[PDB]
């Protein structure tokens, strides 16, 4: 019994992985899972395959590492954070494909509530901003999808449930239908000040509460499993997360004003403001946090749609790469893009935009443009977007951030990471352990079963790999943005409202 | 006595054609040459590369086919309109590379005319439109650019030419120093009606006249050359004409309101107006053709800068392709461009829109988007392009094109063909013999010296190898087209200027 | 309850889990690739981890991915890549080293000395197996002899030995069970087919302690139990055990004498049922154990061919000439001859007929027009020669002519291979309807154990021909490129200095 | 006034024209890359057209562009490929056939009749050529009894024989001209290289009317004339013609018995210069002839190997393992060695010292782990084997070891494979700072003629070692590869059926 064991429902992969009391990493699991874009603006994902690749990573895992269901003190549990299912409660089974967090499809439904004029009680109660990007317009939209959805929505024959609750289902055999108060800010469903579903959303989404599950704390006993062993062994689940949360908690971001910036599918920054909730101006979310308690507390962040996925488009759309990995090398085979932009809007937009509109598109090409540019172009936008969130928030924020402590998949990139120190004009941290979403939720559950006994018993835990400073002219800085918020501006309001 | 020579000296390639008397093309010779791009929005060539290729091709041409100095009549030339080059007389080298029609360099010149009121007077005149596409703000440039190069120019020590004009300057060894209309009138030097150089033009440019050379005819005996072989062997060079004007005349189009099409590098639409200048009211140029004659006869010019040249750049730039031809079955792998649309404003805007500031922008961009949306999309640019002058043409023409003729490299491929079809709604007409430029300069020089006593002997000639009525794909027309407009407007002013 | 059987098959290069129903359908399928290690030329390992984390995570897989649950898991049935050496510790579970794979061959020294000894006779008489690197004895006494004080331990009881069966039943049991089958103790070099028990003479030449050794038992019959996690107390049955060859001549059914078939997976097996009696080759073939209509010990003539797919994955994986398997024949398709190029894929020796250890790959008739796809259409071509080579031989030994041979392998999904083996050959060819053949033999055999079924004939009327290659072209051609191949394998052999 | 002498270099795969000046230097090149033909394997064609039209364009371009007039040269050196065997109609000046490259091999049949009454060693004697479908001879004929009514015309005076130095003048002298010289003329095994003419019991043999022949004259010295146009009334002196690796050993300032060199090519060329000595040799090298410190008749030994530079463009074109040839370095040092590999590269059979028609090119030491990097590099080293193969015979044959080894050729700028070769031989390998030495001797040998230059003296200091390769490979090592070499060797040797 000496290892924790956290799980990470990636956007495009599931990961598993295994520390000990050191908190090291002992081994690591990951598949990727396909995606779906039935139409151009959507997203969705298999439920299906979501579960397989994130059990097979979890046993696979062990398996490989040579461990038993016996040292496994607990699991914990991260997701990628807006992702909708729906199924029935007797044969465990989707009503319809998971709506990733990504797709556009609910733009319209949230043209209705704009109108309605629900704008302030929704940035007010929930702290979100009314996108297709959240989970309730997502859930009407099965919800009137579907027959006689609604129905037995209301005979609670139906359930509904993010990512992590569908985990702990499954993986409970269904005895267990719960969620962390951090996933369920998103939903835009619950209200955060309160701590239980706003029950005028409800209403307004047309929304049966039979199908909610229980809301808990994001450190705790929610239940067992059985994955087979030794005869008798039960594994404990004491550790939920969104992956942003998680990284935010596994960063020791504890204290307000403490925020980290995370570079995977997407971007995700976020603050801590302690117990009080800023409320943003700015075009921020509010949201919760975890104290060093796993208590609830709350967050600002600024949410970032594409970032290691436009490379992702690269390679496996535009087929430029090999692998990620190449990037830094292609890119820097240049000394710029050559006037060259990327505005990778794929999805929509998200912070501090919001356009459900904007499309993803290239801008100032010419002749002798070659795609060691593009691709070059397209590590910026990441840099670019970061710096108009960054800002949002010392404006909202109040603080003017000195360094940044990032991480992600993609922080392995020193270029993106120069690039931002420039283009920020800021330092920038770089730990030696990426997968920070998932210490997050080692550290959660664990704790719960004294893994742990409390944070510092970590602290020295979490260690500096690198840092960088800036080296580049404030002139060309401002002068560079401006090229990239310009850019922006020719992108958004793209697609045309039905 | 028993052929003819085409030279055609355009944008990428140097070649050579030879023909017989039954107007065959008996052998070909192209040779490519390397694209200058000092920065974004400028492309030069090397003059001396482009002697150095386009002479090797006809004495490329020659051994090959079996063909002794003697049997040659005459020797037709054509060439890339706009490209300015200027050299000393004493040495007959370059002062500066060649300045490209595509080349946006002259800019602010263009501004500062723009600035007075020298419009109405310009199109007027010349018949074109301030813009850096015209050898004039280009001749001024490089002689502010060199040291005092004007006071030299002035002394009659540097010699100004466009192609031919550097082409016939070399191969009579400096003892010929002339021009053709068509071309002339394409410098914004030359007055279309007067037949003469403008000296208001002369004037606010600051042009010396004497480094101005001969207009001449389109078909005349101008001199000869001496290419070796048996020893008293001189050949004539009895033909000359801008290449879209070759082209239009190799297509036979004689008469007034006679079009053609053409793409190549890029796309020009022309229309023969007979004996009267028509003056565009829709973005359109007046310029200069030839008589069934080879006499002074006038067009309506619609003038892209970007067709051709966009595969090329997905293939030596994106390298998304290996050849050209390949584009065509990309294109064909899927159904749609996935709403992606591209503009190829590469090198800036052109007929009708003029707008040296435009860049190329790629829209609509979304994650299931790949390369083949792409390569299709580019395709596309094309066929959206020549629908939009052809219906400025239409506008001024006042005549509806009961069906398009076509020609240049481009037009091999039957996506573009096809699609263009059902883009337009109107018939599209494919010769079997696409090289036509080349042929319209066989003609002149031909014509020229007894070669062929007419257009006569040259009608039973042609011949459609294809004829592509527009797919059903005739209804969704606008809708197409529609997105074209939006996405273009978002092209227009990309470049900084102020 | 209980309506599924789950075949496992861990093949060389992956490893396989499949569901069936009781219908015989497989209703899931989950595959995941395994590095190969080749520390050095003419070595191959795997890692026993990595065996089994893939293994693992399969079934695991093809479960969750399906909805089905292991309360509904009748049995497992279990395949195997049959020659591969394992030895680890009883009490920590781990491995003294890597799984030494069949084709491997570090031992041809030490199989240098058992032919030195006048070994044959006896080997081949009470093996029915030949001397060579391709069976565990000698591998184990390699690794024995490499790891420090082995013999101690192992006549301490302190090591185990297992071929793959062993090491994942062992697994999957937690170290209660140590068994194998008979058909996979055959292939040992260590164990006595008539006997029906391990030879001590031969554990005495090699020198390996029966403490290490497992127990050998019946192809069906429950072996144990397995535990998965699910609704507590639940675990399941292991009923069938067979080396995938065997397994395979099972799931084709081929049960009664002078049944054979060919498959093509990686490499290449040809086995014919001897019924009860145990023929002895006189022309390079092996006898070995097989599976008789109810689980029954049978006996087999067995042609094995070591490169064969792996041939193909050389090619897009090392040459990386090809993307996908599949590409192969549309490759090979597109030369029509090989332009007299043969290959001779012997990069892991020869094999029967031969068995050379000391030849490894080589390829011939090579000149300037020679281009790839040539080679690799000679690549295929190499499979279906040293098919028809060990095809003789069965006829030789067999003494029966094979009407039309029936096939099976993921290889042979190949049109171009079928159609070309039907000619070398000039016999018909069964492609049956499915090919995972070899995991069905090991369902059938589990499920026969536990009353899944109660006979093969229930099972008769599934299998499907799907298509049948006829023999193509005129014999002169057959003779002719044969000699070719024949030519170039002789100066394939002894390649290798020893 | 004559400030520029241009040299024309026609090889195996492209056609090339350089620009120099007196002080030898290159204003400029031209190359064009030209169609291989293949119309069975091991059949080497050539359109006579092609050679010609390329040799053309480039001429002409590297004078256009480089700014440069008729009137300005001082005269044309040439070089060539040399065996390629072309044979066209007097009257309309038409190649009857396609050239027959060097390498190709279809007349080993003929060579075998001839081995068969007993001409080896008369050959071998007189010619100093051994018995192969490399030399032009048996082209000729293979020809010959190919065409209907061609030896009757060709005895009719209709049809003429070149090789390709003497089909390219005569294509620039509109047929006033139909000359060869020693180097060449040499190489046909129809030429005794002492009486210094046809041989007749080589005609004879052969069946060859003597009525084709051009004239063989010196390798250094005005034959004609051409005319390219400009100013009027200009001519170009045709001062100078050699076989391009005569060219290379004499542009090498290769002039006095001991003196070698090896260039590196489309194939692979090591000869030493005898002086006026002609060795015969017992080792496979061959025996020919080349330039003296005057342009006056040499001797050498040469050791000829089919594929070395081709190799490679097979696996850029054929195989398309890499874009560019170039490319080779990087990719064969992505690895320590090669997994066992051997590349044996007889696309074209063997060649010295081996001479085998029958060979083919092959593979051996594969593996599973055997990517393609190790091909490749596999690939570069043949070139060093084979080299060391003939470097061997040559010390044999003339006794003695070379201490450092002058090379050339395209391929030299391959840094891996230069490395290699000096730890194959372990021997000093010199780098000369320009490579294009193949097309300078054939400026010398011209300029020379015009008197452009007097003396060669005025030319040494010229030459510069770009860079030194010394061996870094403990000699078991070194031997102990080649061993493994030398087994593939033999396994590549008579893979041809011959009826
Ligand atoms: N099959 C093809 N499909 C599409 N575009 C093509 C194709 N072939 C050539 N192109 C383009 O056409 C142009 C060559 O046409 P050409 O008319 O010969 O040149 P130019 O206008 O300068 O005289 C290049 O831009 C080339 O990519
Ligand atoms: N870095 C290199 N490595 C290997 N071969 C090279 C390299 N660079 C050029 N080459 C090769 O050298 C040959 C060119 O020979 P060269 O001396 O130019 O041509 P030629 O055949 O006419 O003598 C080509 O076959 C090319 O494949």
């Amino acid at each position: 019994k000496k290892y924790i064991v956290a799980l990470d429902q990636g956007t495009t992969s599931s990961r598993a992985v295994v520390m000990d009391h050191d908190a090291n990493i002992i081994s690591v699991s990951q598949r990727e899972f396909e995606q779906i874009y039935p139409k151009p603006g959507w997203v969705e994902h298999d439920p299906m395959e979501i579960w397989a690749t994130q059990s097979s990573t979890l046993v696979e895992v062990l398996a490989k590492a040579d461990i038993s269901s016996d040292q496994i003190a607990a699991i914990g549990i991260t997701n990628q954070r807006e992702t909708t299912i729906v199924w029935e409660k007797e044969t465990g089974k989707p009503i319809y494909n998971a709506i990733v967090w990504q797709c556009r499809r609910t733009a319209e439904i949230c043209e209705h509530l704009k109108r309605d004029g629900l704008e302030d009680y929704i940035r007010s109660n929930t702290g979100l901003v009314i996108d297709p990007y959240f989970s309730g317009t997502k859930v009407k939209w099965i919800l009137d999808h579907v027959e006689g959805s609604r129905e037995r929505a209301r005979r609670g024959e139906l359930l509904f449930g993010t990512v992590d609750t569908w985990l702990i289902w499954k993986m409970t055999q269904g005895r267990v239908h719960v969620t962390d108060y951090t996933n369920a800010s998103r939903t835009m469903l619950f209200n955060i000040h309160t701590l239980d579903w706003d029950d005028k959303m409800l209403e307004v989404l047309d929304i049966p509460r039979e199908m909610l599950p229980e809301v808990r704390r994001s450190s705790e006993v929610y239940g067992q499993t059985n994955i087979g062993g030794k005869g008798g062994t039960r594994i404990p689940i004491s550790g939920i997360a969104g992956d942003q949360q998680a990284a935010l908690f596994g960063q020791l971001c504890v204290k307000e004003g403490m925020a980290k910036n995370t570079y995977g599918t997407g971007c995700f920054m976020l603050m801590n403001t302690g117990e009080k909730a800023v409320k943003s101006e700015n075009g921020l979310l509010t949201t919760i946090a975890c104290g060093p308690t796993g208590e609830v507390n709350y967050a600002l962040e600024g949410a970032v749609f594409m970032a290691g996925a436009s490379i992702q488009w690269l390679r496996d759309e535009m087929k430029l790469i090999n692998d990620a990995y190449d990037s830094e090398y292609f890119a820097t085979k240049v000394q710029n893009t050559n006037g060259v932009y990327v505005v990778p809007a794929f999805t929509g937009l998200g912070a501090p935009y919001w356009d459900p509109y904007a499309r993803g598109a290239i801008f100032g090409l010419t002749r002798g443009v070659n795609a060691n540019h593009i691709i070059r172009a397209t590590l910026e936008s990441i840099a670019y977007q970061t710096r108009d969130v960054l800002e949002a928030m010392q404006a909202d924020s109040g603080i003017r951030l000195h360094a940044l402590r990032v991480d992600g998949g993609a922080v392995a990139n020193n270029f993106l990471m120069q690039f931002q120190s420039d283009i920020l004009g800021t330092r920038v941290e770089r730990p030696e352990v990426r997968e920070v979403t998932a210490l997050g939720a080692a550290y959660l559950a664990g704790l719960a079963v004294g893994f742990w006994q409390n944070l510092d018993e970590l602290q020295e835990k979490a260690v500096i790999e690198r840092e960088f400073r800036p080296g580049i002219e404030t002139t060309e800085r401002n002068y560079r943005y401006a090229g990239w918020k310009k850019a922006v501006k020719r992108a958004m309001a793209w697609e045309e409202h039905d």
